Parts: structure tokens; sequence; C-alpha cells
């Protein structure tokens, strides 16, 4: 056999079946012939490619395939990894390189030092030294991707290598199971579970990768048994627990002194799937106020390694948070009871006020929805007006990178067809990707695309009130008709200039056959 | 308080009480005012320092802290650190910098772009933005050296920062729990003991990992369960088995062919701690014969990823061997019969076979011996010809870079002063840390250091040997006076002709209160 | 023909005839059938190997060839690369790797991510990606040393290509000359010309390059022009200028403060060949003076980059000397006047001043003799007391990395077989590659090697006390016997205890055959 059927019987045995790609001449060895079984998800540049794969890996909760045109093309795609790195998202990016004849001399395309190109944004990166290499270093690949940190990994490899012999001993390879669902020993396990039956004041904080796991039904019993608030741990990429669950306390505010005040007083923090903590904000004060002790449950070393208080256990979170929900107490302390409902904020017959866009949001979409956000001064705000019954409902840029909600609510839609996907993206953020809206047409995914347009980015207006600064340059961002830019795609087009046609605007859309993108008039 | 005391609290709280270094004028502010409860280590030249370190960390089942002179000192040290990767050595590795108002013009000493400089040997490498930082990026190299997979770090602090003042908040480090003492979730725990069960003819091979964790009684009542064969696993670091208990077969030849031959006809090869393989000598065939399922039970994700076959978990080995040891059926089958006695080799009156000399130690060594091997070409018959009982009794340079027997033989009777340890190093290998025998003299660590000299590099003129390779240069070391070196550093010296010396040197050896070298001289 | 034959016609065809190295079983496929007209030195470990290799390349003004024993033997030696990058030696350091088919599975002796392994400490890293790659590979490595700004490169090669078929097309490498001999532009060169021409009171710094670049006679000529004033910039690995020409003014201090007010008063100063500047001890204050203006002539960008102050021009050191001294005028100023004889300190009968070892040398040394220096506390009066007439006069450790000066010492030797080399080395710094020796005794390179032994780190005792740093640990090295060290590698040995011992030693060590080691007790 050779070194491409090899390749793609490895994919096809470790349950890979979809290529997300933009093709250059140094992947058309590995493309051609391309599998009857397999689906290639084509997108018009690599931010956008890298963006897809990533919520459909995010909302599959499995691996997604990347083929990327040389150094180029990775590069392009960079930002898009930054956030991959940040929510565990396990990426295998491969990427052609030339020719091994025409390496040395640096031919067009050579992905020079290939490997040291997507560092320090990958758990793994390679080239491989022979093409019989190649199936093997794939292996490594998509196990690099999905073991416990899971995250992005990168293989380079020349174009002539495809065509060669494969070792026959590469059979090994297409059916090993590696498996890094682990928890705490018993011995530990039970003084962690006592410790935590016998807290006085107990709270749970959440993080994306309880989400990842689909460990959110396992931390409502936990919850409900501790009788314990629960908090999604600041900066959240995903949403981890059911936003109207009498315990839900909401999203903490991304600030060191902002959350050893909200905790204090708790004599027990239990932090399960998030880094301790992603502070944003400079806020500086106590990490924790004296009285309370953090325990976190990660699955990440880095991040148990990096928290600056509380002990840490590192391990499987779906493992864990099934092991605790099942092993701790029932409490005889009252249920924490429900936040109330936001406040419904004036309304006039002109331009939209966020708040009103997520009511309205929240009365009209099916209670299955999937919701992205990249409207980044409305944060809040969204996290208090959408009710997420169930897991997998949220995503927002994990290392706060810009271009990614536009694809990933395409790579999410592709994941999730039965669910309605609804990416809340602001006038500014909506330009990095927006070629991305090219692939929602092509493939028909249909994504519906809210744009929030403001004319500003707001996010850093504010920023610069915060900083008292004066004549910051590059703030505004006028003159976009995103109408014309989704007809430039092939995207169906609506705008709504007030509540009236935001509400036509919104029945339209969920009732049509394809993508749909809405321009809504909002407040400066 | 100061970064000073704050950090060297922070050691003391974390275990730390010990510095192996070889100071410079960059790390002079760190050692000014060393704690009185603190321990200084010197030795000559930083893969002494390493060794050393790298021995007592090993053997103490504990991470051990090292402090080296900048730039220089870490790269002298970076052989060294090649050995700790492979091994899993919990090593924090810190060097001083220059003054931050320096670094930028290039000053003398100034370590250029210091992160990069040890890998791709270190699990994590990194320099601090600001003085305050250094206690909390002290606490992630503790943190991230000591979770499994262990390994080396290293942290370069620049010298004005030790007297600025440390964070208050700082303190919240100080007693931090990190854990990774982790096992398979019980559904597929039991699931893998239902197939150790119902093996025909398993097979288990262990590798260092095992003996790091002390887990090596827990996998002699998994082999008695199991009535199964137990092999080490190939170029093995360390010892994880009492090597006359009637399961052990001894050392697996580290060849492609070799290992699957041996495992031909085993149903379920249980591997625990070890890569799946660390062969060397090219020798090309099956992975594994038809009929052989391997599974592998790793610390490391690396190691997962990359074995070409058999399936993985990834888990602390201490917390597996414990639950596979006490899980698994007591087979019915019979108790494997112990292998026979070695041959004794023909020996003269004159220079000495090395399996001579193995059987003299063995014969005459305590039973709670500690041995280092750095004797390339007789590696497999001091595997043979040693009784090691007990865990902890054999450590081999796990990258195969030569120089570190010498000075761990001197960190591993520091960290057992009960068990006499005897290194047994070739006279090539013994040049290359030669220095670190000064250290043994000055803080009396009695070490004994048997030099087998044949005044050849005899495994490369082995191999030469194999390749059919003429004319290759450099092969021979003659003209070394073994005696001289050691009276060069203050270390009683011995010299062996013939079995009769070596008797008697052994004799004055072992009752030695001092470090002792023999040197013995051995067949071509 | 084979990579093997092509490659080591590329390397004769390019001037290199001699290996520096310590074999390993990647590299024997490498060094087996090793040409007739080549020389292979053999080293005990990496930092003698490179050490030497490095002293050869200085003092011969060509590359040197190196070959290490894959990760652990390039990673011992990476200490050594330290020094050689901050003294531009052109080092071409190859290092084997495991055959193409194991690197994969990472077989014993796998380099891995080798070309990460030295950086960030030359210039060049690399692996081929194939074996016919190989012979333009070296190419590369040969051109990327040579050229201005030398230095040290590294390439790694599986130790399987070496019987690969190679490129017939690689003779086109063969016979490349690569030129760097350039020089600033006529017009802005005669800008500069006319500004030094100009200048009321010009000074000259001088720094290690021009010494490379044989450039000293030049600059005599160009400082007798200018009637200037000459210093050698500061933490000098070479003396670039007569030290008893009228002109010397001797080494400036490595401070920044001490070299402003030292140039206060010069209108034009002129640095040739140096970093500005190599400071080392905090001295903080003004980089000039006002009215001082600084121009520097440097081979380097990274030096023209960071200088904090002054104008550049980056060009070979040999051309811009040559052309300068041709062009200036002579100024009609008078010619300084030399620097007064040091005093002569006050000797009992008893231990050895420094002051008066260096005199002694003076008196009894050839007028071309060769000095290196690592004795660290001693080196501003060995620059005062040293009549140095001749380029290639002295060496000390670029990068302040111990274990230079005794194998470069060997290197130079070797070198220039007609000059006597005389290594001045601390007993501290005399450990950290003391196997050297071993290397002098087996070739019979007759190097001197004076070890000044008052049994302390000298130098850190000092700075110690001028940090009024008490209880450093670390800084003693009492207890070793130098002549047995001698000994024990086969050097003849000889002890000065006094002044009249010193003087006889130096008489039997300048008629000796063969390497001397003289071990002096000098004061503490
Ligand atoms: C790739 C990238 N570029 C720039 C930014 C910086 N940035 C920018 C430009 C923001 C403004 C986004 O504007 P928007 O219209 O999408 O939303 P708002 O008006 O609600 O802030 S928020 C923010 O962090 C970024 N995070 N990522
Ligand atoms: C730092 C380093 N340098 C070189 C080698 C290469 N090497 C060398 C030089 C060996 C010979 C050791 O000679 P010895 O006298 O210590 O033992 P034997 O004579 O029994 O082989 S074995 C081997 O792998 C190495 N492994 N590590
Ligand atoms: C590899 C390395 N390790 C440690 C140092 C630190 N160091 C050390 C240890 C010095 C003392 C040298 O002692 P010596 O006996 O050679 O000379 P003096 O007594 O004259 O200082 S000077 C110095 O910078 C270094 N520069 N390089
Ligand atoms: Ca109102
Ligand atoms: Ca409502
Ligand atoms: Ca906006
Ligand atoms: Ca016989
Ligand atoms: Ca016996
Ligand atoms: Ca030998
Ligand atoms: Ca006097
Ligand atoms: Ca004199
Ligand atoms: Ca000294
Ligand atoms: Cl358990
Ligand atoms: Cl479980
Ligand atoms: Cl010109
Ligand atoms: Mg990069
Ligand atoms: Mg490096």
């Amino acid at each position: 056999a050779s070194v491409h059927g090899t390749t793609y019987e490895l994919l096809r045995r470790q349950g890979i079946d979809t290529v997300f790609g933009n093709p250059g001449s140094n992947e058309l060895p590995f493309l051609k012939d391309f599998p009857e079984d397999f689906r290639y998800i084509l997108a018009l540049q690599e931010a956008c490619v890298v963006g897809i794969a990533d919520g459909y890996a995010q909302a599959s909760r499995k691996p997604a395939f990347i083929n990327l045109a040389s150094a180029a093309g990775t590069g392009n795609a960079m930002g898009a990894l930054s956030n991959a790195w940040n929510s565990h998202s396990p990426l295998i990016v491969t990427a052609g390189q030339q020719t091994r004849a025409m390496i040395g001399v640096e031919a067009l395309l050579t992905n020079v030092d290939a490997a040291n190109l997507p560092r320090p944004l990958v758990k793994w990166s390679y080239e491989p030294a022979s093409a019989a290499e190649v199936p093997h270093a794939m292996s490594r690949a998509i196990h690099m991707a999905s073991m416990a940190p899971q995250g992005p990994v990168y293989l380079s490899v020349p174009y002539d290598d495809w065509d060669k012999d494969a070792d026959p001993q590469s059979h090994h390879l297409f059916d090993r199971h590696v498996s890094s669902s682990v928890r705490l020993n018993d011995q530990d396990l039970d003084i962690l579970v006592k410790a935590l039956n016998s807290a006085s004041n107990p709270a749970i904080v959440l993080g994306p990768d309880v989400d990842a796991a689909n460990a959110n039904a396992d931390c409502v019993m936990l919850a409900e048994r501790l009788k314990a608030p629960v908090w999604v741990a600041p900066s959240a990429p995903r949403c981890p627990f059911p936003t109207r669950h009498p315990c839900f306390r909401g999203l903490m505010p991304a600030g060191i002194a902002a959350i050893s005040q909200l905790l204090e007083g708790h004599d027990v923090v239990l932090v399960i799937g998030a880094p301790v903590f992603r502070y944003h904000q400079y806020d500086p004060g106590q990490y924790l106020k004296p009285g309370t002790r953090l325990i976190s449950v990660t699955c990440d070393p880095l991040e148990a390694a990096r928290a600056p208080m509380g002990d840490a256990i590192v391990a499987d979170i779906g493992a864990m948070a099934s092991a605790l929900a099942n092993l701790v107490e029932e409490s005889s302390r009252q249920l924490p009871t429900a936040a109330p409902e936001p406040a419904k904020v004036d309304q006039d017959a002109g331009r939209l006020h966020p708040e009103t866009v997520f009511d309205t949001l929240n009365d009209m979409a099916p209670e299955n929805a999937i919701y992205l956000n990249e409207s980044t001064s409305t944060t809040a705000q969204m996290w208090q007006r959408l009710n997420m019954r169930n897991p997998g409902s949220y995503y927002f840029c994990a290392a706060g990178g810009l271009g990614f909600a536009l694809p990933a609510a395409i790579g999410v839609q592709l994941a999730e067809p039965e669910r309605q996907v609804i990416a809340v993206i602001g006038d500014g953020s909506a330009n990095y990707s927006i070629s991305a809206l090219w692939t929602a047409a092509q493939y028909n995914i249909p994504t519906i695309f809210v744009i929030m347009n403001n004319g500003t980015y707001g996010a850093l207006r504010w920023f610069a009130g915060v900083l008292e600064a004066e004549n910051v340059p590059g703030l505004d961002v006028p003159g976009i008709d995103f109408r014309a830019l989704a007809k430039g795609y092939g995207v169906q087009a609506l705008k709504a200039d007030n509540l009236e046609q935001l509400k036509g605007s919104l029945q339209e859309a969920l009732s049509a056959k394809g993508p749909v993108l809405i321009e809504v008039s909002t407040v400066s």
C-alpha cells in the first residue's frame, strides 16, 4: 500500500471522515483520489478553515482534521490556533511541504523550520524524516490532539511522500485505543469527598472543560447534592451549566479582587474544568479572602502549575465530575434559590439596545438553540438574558481572538444539524473572518448570523474610558454594509433597524432553509 | 518580605532543603544569606551538578533543586538533561541572569533567549517578566517538575530580582498540594481486568517508571496473580522487579524483531511504566507477531502517542499498579519457574572477565546494595549476574548519555545513606564527569566506584564489527591512570589486576569510611 | 558516489582536513572509511572536543569541523558553544542521528527536535529531509559558519544517510567561493575618513574581531596616523594590538560609568571589531559624556543593533581596517607616549603573587608565545604584565564560560606548532574541562598549563565582598592535587611553591618535548 492509502485508512479507523481545508499545490498529492467516504469542507481563508473545524470539534466532542497550504496557509490560521489552544480543541492541523528534493534549495512554498512555525500554540509539532514514517506521525498527531488536555497539533508532510510505499507494519496503528479517562485514586478521592461533605458553605466554579466533557449533568447533580451556588469561571469559552437552574449564579467578573470578594464566606470552593483563573482586567487585591480554601480539578498540568492559590488535581473532567456527583452526601442545607429574571431595558422605536436583542432571541429561539458570542461589549448581558438549558449551547473566543464566532458557528451548525445555531457578532468582529459566510452558503449550513452594528469597537472605547486614555486612534469602523457582504457571499440578508423589524427578521430567519445574516442597528 | 525570603520559604514549604550547584556571579544574590536549614552540595562542573541531583531525585523519589551559572553553566549541563528527560527525573533547574538593566545591551553573562536554551529537554522553561513574579514562577517550576510525567524544568532569574519586595499574596503558593495520582475509571478498569483475567498466556513488561513510583511490590503481586513472566523493557534506566523472583525473565533486547519473537505466543502483553519500546539497534521486522495484543500503561502522553502498536492508558503508575494488583483474579496456572543461575566464566590469574567482576560483586556486596551501570559493553551480563531484591537498586543513563553514573552514584548515595552504592563504569565513560569524584571526597559520600579498564570504547568497537566498518578513528583510550585521577580529587584508590586483588580491594572498599575507587584491569 | 564520499570530497575541497570528535554509534557510519588525508583528534568529553576545535579555529583563522555523539554529545558541548558564539568562532558542529526508520519511535539515541537543541547558540541549525540533501546541507553549514559574522552552526545527520547514493549534481558544491569581504562604499567611507581627520582628540577601541581578521597591523598604522590612544574593549576574548606599542592603553574596565569617564574629552571614538560594549559589572551612569561621538565598525548586525549609542557600520573588519589605515591623513599631533612598566609587587620566599607569576612568564617565555587566560581574579594584572607583540597572542572565554582555556590551549597549540602556548588557569576553572589534558598527551601537543592554585573561586569571593553578601556557600575548592590529575592523563607534572621553584619549573617546561602542567601555589 501507499503512504496515501495507509494514511486515509488510519484516519477512517480513528473516526475521522471530514477534512476542513483550503488547498495548495503541496497538498494536491494528499487530496488526489480523495476517498468517497470522506467529506471536504472548503473555506476561502485559513482563519475560516480552522475556525470552522474548531466549532465542529468543540460541538462534536471529537477531533477535527485540517489541511492547510504550507507556511502561508498555516500562518494565516495562527490567530485561530490561539483560540484553539485556550479551548483545548482537538485539532489535527496538517500542511503540505515541498518535495524532499527541493527543500534544501528553499524552492517557493518550502515551509522553513516547519515544526517551529505554529509554536507555542500547539501540543506537538512535527515533520517526518521519511515517507514511510508519515502514517506513524499521523497516528501521533491524532493521539496527541485527543489525549487530555486536548489541543491542536501540527504535522508537515513533503508532497512526494504520499505516493511512496508504506511500511506494512503500519497496520498496527489503525485500531490503537488510547485513554486518558482517569480520576483521582480512591484514598485521595475519599479525602476530597469528605472535605466537600464537611464544608459549611461550599461554592462551585465551572469552566469550559466541563462542557467539553459533557460533564454538565453530573455537575448539576453535584451542585444539588452539595446545595451549592454555581458560577462560571471568567472569560468563559463555553457554558457548563443550565443558566436557569436554581444554583446558577452567572459569569464571574474577570478580576482578582472581584472574584475573592464574590467567594468571601465560602469555606470550600471547588473549581472544575477551568484555569484558576482567566482574569482579564487589572483588578489587584487578594486571590482569596481569609477563610476560603480552593480546590481545583483540571485536565491540564499547565493550569494546575500556574494557579496562584489552592490545591489541584489533574485528571479527566468527565471521570471526576461523575465520581464526585455520585459519591458526595445529600446536604440537608436548603437548595439555593434561582436568580431573578433580568430587568427589561426601556426600548423606544429606534436603534436596539443589546439587552432587547438578547431578550428577543431568548423569546423566539428554540430551547435547544446554540449561541456564539463575538459581541465583546455585551457579554455580561448576553449571559444574563439567554436561558441555555442544554450542554453545548454557548461558544466565545477562548483566547479573546476575534474572527472565531463567524466560522465557528458554521462548524457548530455542521456538527449539530438539528440545533439552530445563532451567532451574535459585533460589526467590528464580523470582518475578521467575513469570507467564512461563503462556506455556509455553498454547503447550505443554515447558521443565523446576527450582526450587532453600532459602528465602533465598543469594548475598546469603554476600556479607553477606564484608562482615561485620550486621543486613541482606530476605534471606529463606519461605512460597512453587512447586507451587501452577505449578498457577496451568497447568504440571504435582512436588516433590523428597530424592534418591529428585529422580530420580523428573526421570524423569517428561523424558518429559512439556508444561512441568514441579520444586520441589527444597535445603540452606540 | 523580599523575593529571596519568599522564594526560600516556598521551597522549604514544598519540601526542598538541598541545592545542587556550581555558583556564578548572577547567582550570588540568590545564594547570599543562604538559609541555615538548607544544604548546598557543590560540584566542579555542571554535568556533575546535574548528574548528582538526578541520582538524588531518582533515588529519593522527590524533586531535586539545582542552581547553575547562567548560560554557560546551563549549557554544560545539557547532556545531563538529556538523560533526565528520558528518566522522567523531577529536576528544578534554576540559573541566574544578568541584572534587568543590563540585559538589553547583552553584557557579559547575559543568557540570551534564556528559555529557549534548554529546549527540547525540559517540560517547561521560563524567565519571569518582573521580580515579584519570581516566587510564582518558582511555584510553577516545582509543580511542572513534579506532576506526571515528571521531568526537568528551567527557570532563569535576573540577579536584581532577589532583593525586591515580594507580593504578600505569594503566601498562597506555600502550601499548594498538586496531585496527578490518578487511575483509569472503574468501568474501563473493569474491562482491562477482565482482559487480563481471560488471557491464556499473559506476559508483563516493566519500565523505569515502575521503580520511580515504588510500584515494584505491586507488580510482583500482579505477576504472581497472573502467573505471568516479567521482562524489563529495553534500554532500562532502572530495575522495576526483583531479579531472582521466579517470574523474572530479564532485560529485553532493544530490537523490533527480537522483541516480537520473545513475545510470540503471549496473547496479552501488559506493559507498565515504559515507552513502547526504547529500541536501539536496527533489527527490522514485525512489531508484534499475529496473536499478540499489547496494552500499555504509561505516565506520559508522549509515550502513548508514539507507540507503533497496542492500546494505551495514560495514568499514574503507582495508582494503576496498585489497583491492578488488587483487582485481578488468582490464576490457577502454574507459577513460572525461576531462571537458572548464570554460568561461571573460566577465569585465569590474569585480567578480569566482566562476568567475574559481576559475580564477585554479587557475592560480596550487601543484599541492599545499589548499582549504577556505565559499562556499556557489559550490560547484558550485569543484568544476569546481580541479584537485586529491592527497589531502587539499579540506574543506567536513560538517554544513553555517558557521564551520568559517576555523579549520579554520589547523589544516590546521598539519598540512601544506609545502602552501599557501587558504580560500575567503563574506562571511557569514567572521564566524562570525572571531576564529580571531588564532591564525594569533600562531603564524604561513601560511594564505591569500580572502573572497568580495558583501554577501549568497547561497545563502539563491537558495533564497528557488526557494521563491517573499517578504519574508524577514535575508539581507543589508552594511557589513563584512574588511581592518580582519584588521588587528584581526594578519593582513596585501589587497583585490581586479577581476581585475588579484586576480592582484596572490594573487602577494603566495603569497610572504608569514605568513597573508594577501584581500577579493575579487564579483558579487551 | 555515496553521500559519504561526496561529503568528504566537499570538505576537502573547502579546505577542511581535521575532525575534532568524540564518537558514538550514530556517527560510526560517518567515520568509517575515514579518509587517509584527514586527521581525527579525539577528546574525552564534548566540552573538550569543542574547546579544542574552537582554539584551533580562532588561531588558524578558518573553520573547524566537529563531530559529536547525538543529543547527549551535543548537549555536553553547549557551554563551549556559548563561548564560541561570543567569539564569532567558525565551528561546523555535526552530530549523528538515529536511522530514519527508527526516529519516529524515538529509539535510544534519537535526537528529538534536533535543530532546536543548540539554539540560541548557533547561526544556523538543521537536519536534512533526505540522504541526498546531506552534501548540500553540509555546504550550507560550511558557508554559514564562515561568512561574517562568523559563528557556530549545527547539522544533524541520520546515520543511514551516508551509504545512500548522492546526487551527481552535488559536484557544483565543491568549489563554491563565498565572500563577505566587504567595506563601506566610497562616498560614505570618505565621510568617515574626513570625520577622523577632523577630530581634535580621537581615541580607538579594538575588539576581538580585529585579531580574528589579522587586522592588528592595519590598526597599528591607523593609530599611528591618527596619533590616537588605543584601548581594548572590555571582557576581551582576544588581543588586537601590540601591548607595548606607544599608543596602547590597556583593557577597558567593563562598566558603563567607567568607560564614559575614560573616554571623556575624546571627541571621536572609533570602535572596531567589538560589541559596544561587553560590560559586566553594574556600574550605572552615562554611556558617553557630552562632547564624545562614537562610531562603531562591526562585522555583526546584532552588535550594531544593540549598541546603546553611536553610529555603526556593518562590514568585514579586515577590509575596513585596511581601507581606513591607508586613507586617513598623517596627523601632526604628537604620538602618544608608551604606558610605564608595571610595578614589581613585593614577593617573599612563600606563596606566589599572581603579579610575580605574570612577570616571570613575561621574562622567560618566547616573544612569540601565545597565552590563554582562565584565571578570573587576575585578568587586569595579566594584561598589564605580558608584552604581546604579535597577533593571535591571547584568548579568554568570550562568554565568560569556564572550561574554555584548557582545551582551547591544546587547539591553539595544534594550530601554531612553532609558537609556545601557555595557559594560565585558576584551580577552580581547571576542573571544568580537566580531561582535555589527555588529548595533549596522546597527540603530544606541547601546551604548557600553569595552574594558579589559591584554593578558592577568587573572583566570586571578591564579588561577594562588593555585594556585602554574607553566608554564600560553594566558594572554596580545597583538596585538589593537580599534579596527580596531570599524571592521571599522562602529562608531565611539576609544582612551584615559591619563586625559585617557579623559575625552575618554567625552565624545565619550556625545554620539554611534550605538554607540561605546573601547579603554582598562589596567595589567597
Ligand atoms: C484578532 C484580534 N484583533 C483585535 C482584537 C482587539 N479587540 C477589538 C478590536 C474589539 C472590538 C470588537 O468590536 P465589535 O464591534 O465586534 O464589538 P463591540 O462593539 O461590542 O465591542 S474587542 C478586542 O479585544 C482582538 N481581540 N483580536
Ligand atoms: C556523551 C556521550 N558521548 C559519547 C557517547 C558514545 N558512546 C561511547 C563513547 C561508548 C564507549 C564507552 O566506553 P566504556 O569504556 O565506558 O565502556 P565499554 O568499553 O564497556 O564500551 S558507548 C556510547 O554510546 C555517548 N553515549 N555519550
Ligand atoms: C561554566 C561556568 N561555571 C561557573 C562559572 C562562574 N565563575 C566561577 C566559578 C569563577 C571562579 C573561578 O575560579 P578560579 O580558581 O579558576 O580563578 P580565580 O580564583 O582567580 O577567580 S569566575 C566565574 O564566573 C562560569 N563563569 N562558568
Ligand atoms: Ca424605565
Ligand atoms: Ca422574555
Ligand atoms: Ca461594535
Ligand atoms: Ca570452561
Ligand atoms: Ca555467586
Ligand atoms: Ca572500555
Ligand atoms: Ca614594597
Ligand atoms: Ca621583567
Ligand atoms: Ca582560584
Ligand atoms: Cl484506586
Ligand atoms: Cl470511576
Ligand atoms: Cl563604492
Ligand atoms: Mg512560531
Ligand atoms: Mg536549545
